[PDB]
RNA sequence: GGGGUAUCGCCAAGCGGUAAGGCACCGGAUUCUGAUUCCGGCAUUCCGAGGUUCGAAUCCUCGUACCCCAGCCA
């Protein structure tokens, strides 16, 4: 339970409400991100918990920043997380004629006027954070005059910025938001829903409260920056004929260590091609997380974990990463692949190669078993062999034995070096009556596989607070490798996390994999210690 | 000037009766993944100073710190 639910409980009990109706309202100007997921889980979660409704409403009030691509991707991610909205998808643009009708009521009551101060001037008259503002010389036009000027606006008679509609509140109010907040501005831009029907568009504050009222939203939940704004919310609803008055409650937004959430910024990474696109696996976007191999259930857990408070905060990746590991550890069928490979032959081995039965899950027999080809000329990961080591090192030293995964206890004997002091191959003896551990892959039966080792995108924890977040990108956010994996991975499906034993949970990258050359994104590493 | 917030390294319960939980972390026991699983340890102390009370993280003063607002963006 959190503060928002205690409020809802009181509301139900006191008989203030009988049903709860929330909404998630993203603007379609970018893909959704892990931050949005916190709001989604909150809004849609309360609905199903209290057997209530939650609308998906696209706040599409600014046509020059939104695109249809986003509305489709947004609907996509919402479902993927496992949530369904109430009834049909809604749009603020759905209320354009209603909004305009309400602007007129405001005008008719003298609570709004068409101002003509330029954009620079409007800023000047607004005062500062310590100095009150001042009434525009156009502030006292007659209702009749305002009706005329507004229709001129509506009818495209004014250039952009040459006139706008404003609420007539208080230029000296300590709330900067109540100093005659603009209600309509001219934009001769094709809207993705209403095409060119409109050339004057409503501002967020005017649109949002009226839309919540019309939809019968019982609790408008959004982030902390809107606490001041709440005053305008109520002011609008108090001066127009509407029969309900939704209440807004604010909770703090999610900040994740090492990542930027600002869609402006995420947009820069994409536009400047510093990442593949919105769903690149290093992005904090829901679709990127998906491609990265996270699971809708792991994200819901994350939300469940971070809580909901008024407290500003920054979660460490350790918490996110914890969630996906827990999920995958339980449901991921284990398999084997070698990322950095150095050849290892067993001379002692006689035969064209046998077959070893390995479990799909070392702790869950229920998940079945499989037939993995063993051999003499195998593949091993470089860092597993040590020509020289100490008691700690529990892998393959040039003097002792090491158990192969689910196979034979081999024994290191004779190395062979590459001219440049490197190791070309390892020769070891095997003990036919054997069946630390190390993973392997029969050279003869090995499947060529690309591996994409992903790390955090930024090299500082709050790249946001940097003078130039771009200059603080991690150059090792993605490190590609060519390795080998057992042939069963021949049947991996896009997004189906496997646990490459002793490395990390990996998943087939849709975007890149092909027939011969599959591509595996490393979702998250294993607890290395 | 206004609106907000202050509990462990990072989250977070608490709502006058004596500091939950989770992530990280340190042990130790199993383990053919240095994984998983188990065991145990991690706030006499709740931004600071005063005060009320039998008892205060919780009430009341008085400070201090941080966040948000001056888009015809949301
Ligand atoms: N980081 C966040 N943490 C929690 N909730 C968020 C976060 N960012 C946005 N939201 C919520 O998502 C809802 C939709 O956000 P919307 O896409 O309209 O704008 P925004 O993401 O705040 O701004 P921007 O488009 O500049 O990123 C908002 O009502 C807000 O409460």
């Amino acid at each position: 339970t959190n503060f928002i639910r205690q409020i809802i409980d009181e509301d139900l009990a006191s008989g203030k409400h009988t049903t709860v109706h929330t909404r998630f309202p993203p603007e379609p100007n970018g893909y959704l991100h892990i931050g949005h997921a916190k709001s989604i889980c909150l809004n849609f979660g309360i609905a199903q918990d209290y057997k209530g409704q939650c609308n998906l409403r696209f706040d599409d009030t600014n046509p020059v920043k939104e695109d249809i691509e986003y509305v489709e991707s947004i609907k996509n991610d919402v479902e993927w997380l496992g949530f369904h909205w109430s009834g049909n998808v809604r749009y603020s643009s759905d209320y354009f004629d209603q909004l305009h009708a309400y602007a007129i009521e405001l005008i008719n009551k003298g609570l709004a006027y068409v101002d003509e101060l330029t954009p620079e001037q409007t800023r000047e008259y607004r005062g500062t954070l310590t100095q009150p503002g001042k009434n525009s010389p156009y502030r006292d036009r007659s209702v009749e005059e305002n009706l005329a000027l507004f229709e001129k606006m509506r009818a495209g008679g004014f250039e952009e910025g040459k006139a706008c509609l404003r609420a007539k509140i208080d230029m000296a109010s300590p709330f900067i938001v109540m100093r005659d907040p603009v209600l309509y501005r001219i934009k001769f831009a094709e809207h993705h829903q209403t095409g060119n029907k409109w050339c004057i568009y409503p501002m967020y504050d005017f649109t949002h409260c009226i839309s919540d009222a019309l939809e019968g939203i019982t609790h408008s939940l959004c982030t902390l920056e809107f606490q001041d704004n709440r005053r305008l919310y109520d002011w609008v609803l108090d001066n127009i004929t509407i029969p309900v008055h939704p209440r807004q409650y604010e909770f703090s937004r999610l900040n994740l260590e090492y990542t930027v959430m600002s869609k402006r910024k995420l947009n820069l990474l994409v536009t400047d091609k510093h990442v593949e696109g919105w769903d690149d696996p290093r992005m904090p976007t829901i679709s990127g997380l998906r491609r990265r191999g996270y699971t809708a259930a792991s994200i819901r857990e994350f939300c469940k974990r971070i809580g909901v408070t008024k407290q500003d905060n920054t979660i460490e990746m350790a918490s996110l990463e914890s969630c996906i590991r827990e999920d995958l550890n339980e449901n991921a069928p284990r398999a084997m692949a070698v990322i950095d490979p150095v050849k290892l032959v067993i001379e002692n081995y006689q035969g064209e190669g046998e077959m070893v039965t390995m479990p799909n899950h070392p702790n869950k027999p229920e998940m079945g078993s499989r037939q993995v080809p063993f051999s003499g000329e195998i593949w091993i990961d470089r860092a597993d062999f040590r020509e020289e080591a100490n008691k700690q090192y529990k892998r393959l030293v040039l003097g002792k034995e090491v158990r192969l995964r689910n196979a034979y206890v081999i024994k290191a004997e004779r190395v062979e070096k590459d001219a440049e002091g490197n190791i070309t191959t390892i020769f070891c003896t095997y003990d036919a009556d054997t069946l630390g551990v190390i993973h392997w892959v029969s050279a003869a039966h090995a499947l060529p596989v690309e591996i994409r080792l992903y790390d955090r995108l930024f090299s500082v924890p709050n790249p946001g607070a940097a003078d130039d977040f771009l200059s603080v990108i991690n150059p090792e956010s993605l490190v590609i490798k060519q390795g080998f994996a057992e042939p069963s991975l021949k049947d991996a499906v896009a997004g189906k996390a496997f646990q490459f034993e002793r490395e990390g949970y990996f998943c087939l990258d849709s975007r890149h994999s092909t027939a011969e050359k599959p591509v595996f994104n490393r979702t998250v590493g294993l607890r290395d210690t």
